[PDB]
């Protein structure tokens, strides 16, 4: 039968009142999955530019707020060795030294490791700015940023 | 409670991430998408779905998008000695509809408004190529604010 | 105790509210169809817009439940019955929906409930379901939102 | 049940008593042209419509009569509407009247008709006069059609 | 008497009334298990005619309303790769852009992915209709989909 | 107990397609069993007793052609036409089993001539094994000349 | 009341029936039936079924009977220096047992008894020629007493 | 207990035997019946092999519930009589019943008081029955013995 | 009924398993058969919960 309250089934009248506040380009929270390719004992700088494309809907957007950076092994490593990556975080302010690093403990598993980024180092970087260098055995790295396109 | 409420630091900290989660790099989006239409006195006006996708409106890389409800304002002011109006008739791929949503409005100097939400039964997605509501008015120009779910 | 004036009273009126002179309406439309012996009947949508329901305004509607009776007698030595198979313009069912009388000289009957998920509108080219009988008539009473 | 994602049986039982004509409680909005100091009697004919899906009846229990001025009021005037509700069993001389305080804002005003007269009435009656100094009058007629 | 307070050894009578409602075809929700073969870098689409077949019973169906769908890769990833699948919902009011993607961490494990279909999008589907586009590294992937035949 | 209270309703609902973090391959099963009322009309003559074949309860007219075993778990059954002159609606229902006949007779009779006689018998847990087309699952004797059963059973 | 002294009546009375009840001129009855087997030194004896089907037992009506549990007691007395014993080997017709539950007198002048109970998913029906069991015993006779349900 | 293999009874002394028992029942059969005329129900009905009870020679009923079996004539209501019989003396009720549909049956029984049930064999009678249609379908509740 | 079971790691086992109902717990002797087995590998190892009597 289903409800009459009221009735649910059918459109309604909404008492719509002054035209309000708009924006048809808002903000935007998101994941960004993107893999990149990593040399051997060469550390590679992950641009910013990535996150900007129409293969994740953001293409619309110039700058990009990073939130936190998460990276896994996206191929298998040399013989005999384990998965292992790492992430040296970058600031147009003043690059950092940290290398947080993840190892898989299976041959056969990726290997993981993230960094947050701090409320005081939240800002926008463009195009043309680099997120982290990462380093890693496996030749290629699947990486997962957070972040508020703006 | 409160204290740190997460971690409230100063540099940067290590995640002990784990397995690869579940991703998705085009999810969707639920949005409330600003529009006009130019508006004839007297004639209906067909609202088509592809003003929805548009890199106006970062929605662009959609072809398809679940309408919840329709808001309407004249945008322009009515002609001399009337009082603005504006009519909204739902329209869906299975059965338009006939009813004439409509509002005045109660001052010469300000808009007339309306809207009408959409019953969860009849919310299935529309392309370009698909119409909204037929809007009609005394005044040339129709804004639209419509809410809707982007997928 | 429970009654006001016997005079008019004013209205202390305001803003000209939203108004729709052509609102929606939710209804239980009684009509019959005319079925033969062993073959099928298409009900057609179109059936439930007519000025006979005050329902000639509508071009769509909202079906909602469909409920089905005899309407004449049943063949010589036969209990009546009725079957309804639901149509939808996404996907014929193959259900048929059977209810059957219990004493010759009594009315066979049965319905089926339409889900919020399927509840869409129909328009007068379309068709709610099918109906069979061995009774040459069938009286339904469809419960439907017209707009 | 609702939980339910397909077609459900129904265990209907016997014929139910059943109406293809019922009542309808309505209101229906319409204009009417009016001139200076001129009353204008409303006819109960304007609520018979396919334009209200009204048009299958004949008569309608008005309940209460709402008015708002349709177009702006002459130079200098601030707007204003009268009604002077009309009955078969005999006219009232009430002239419920609104004014606008602000000119270019509508006046409005309406009556409540009381129990014992909601009699029904006919295409061929009349609801009330309206006057004004607004050319035309948008109403709003709150009535039970049956 | 039953037995006296138990469950009873023998058949007991039934006081059966009027002829009840009946329905020889009723409608039957199901999970249907089955496999699709994927090519690399293309999209296949799963044809909702699979779900009517006699190796699930429901031969007797001709439409299949569809809740939701789960996606398991059927065979190993290429050489060096981790198993991934994706899954972009199919509509006839309008298809979808999600590409709902699940991965393996471990190459000699599935990946998968799952999506549910709201309620508003639960109508009927004819076997000349599709459900979903699959995209897998693994030639084949494992399909089991929650539906409701009638 | 105190199952009173709670609601969930999956944390209300949404309009789009949404995610589902599945895990590992589940257990599955294509051909899964199915309990079932199954409708179907015998043809009977006077007082001569009919025998009613399993075999009917497998046909796509039921969507079990599938099946082809299935245990029973009541019977009941009415008539399907008008007695004779006279004479008020009855049917009797004589269980059958591969282990053992029944000689009982649940007869239920019509008080009114035109209204359906009818009567059932339950299959007590103990007995409910499968059965295939060949076999059979009672005897029905009537007034009537065709008796309309309907077969709780559970295809397997 | 009424008829004074009523209820308790020593006086016919009329029953308002109503509409003709479902019947069942045969129904079912469970039974606990008393019978002797004879059985020789060393060897094993089948009982057959078709032994609880007579009209001794007001049963010769029914050809199915579903056991439940078995009883048994030796019927004569023992050898010679000897205690009395009888055993029960369960059969089925989906398989036979090899049991043998046994029992065996304290007294030589004291009946030997045992039984056995059949579980609820052996509960099938058995006809006459069916066997239930197999009976050894020092002594030349045991009298059985079968707990089954008549169908 | 809850199992699914033969289990042990550890039986004890040879009990009580009986291996004619009696039997409570609700016995269904059929007589004619003539327009105007009684019939005599005999006893004898109660002892037959379609009851089972071919192996009783005595009954003791507790109560008598009839139906009429056929239409009634035409234009008539469906109506039945019981007058209870006993070999102490017969009583002179006629415990009526009457249909208020000419297409349903007629209906009415009796109960026999604690005082008046012994028992009877075959050449007893139960009751007399009076009714308009040619066949009546009677129930006793008795107990076999 | 085919109640199947897949494993979610190439090197690791597939398991599968099925309840009979108390109803149809009778008996069975070494000609009868308890099920069919399928599987893509050429060996499956059983483990039947059974009541030898
Ligand atoms: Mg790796
Ligand atoms: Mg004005
Ligand atoms: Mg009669």
């Amino acid at each position: 039968r289903k409800s009459t309250g009221d009735n649910s089934n059918v459109v309604t009248m909404i008492r719509a009142g002054s035209y309000p506040k708009v924006n048809p380009t808002p903000t935007w929270v998101r994941a960004i999955p993107f893999e990149v390719s990593v040399q051997s004992g060469i550390a590679f700088k992950v641009p910013v530019g990535s996150l900007f494309s129409a293969n994740f809907r953001t293409d619309s957007f110039t700058s990009v707020t990073v939130m936190s950076v998460r990276a896994w092994t996206q191929l298998t490593p040399p013989v005999n060795e384990y998965s292992f990556v790492r992430l040296k975080p970058l600031f147009k302010t003043g690059d950092s030294t940290e290398e947080f690093e993840g190892r898989a403990s299976n041959i056969n598993t990726r290997a993981s490791v993230g960094y947050r980024i701090p409320t005081n180092l939240r800002q926008n970087t463009v195009a043309a700015d680099n997120v982290c260098e990462v380093r890693s055995n496996c030749r290629q790295v699947a990486l997962v940023i957070s972040c508020c396109f703006n």
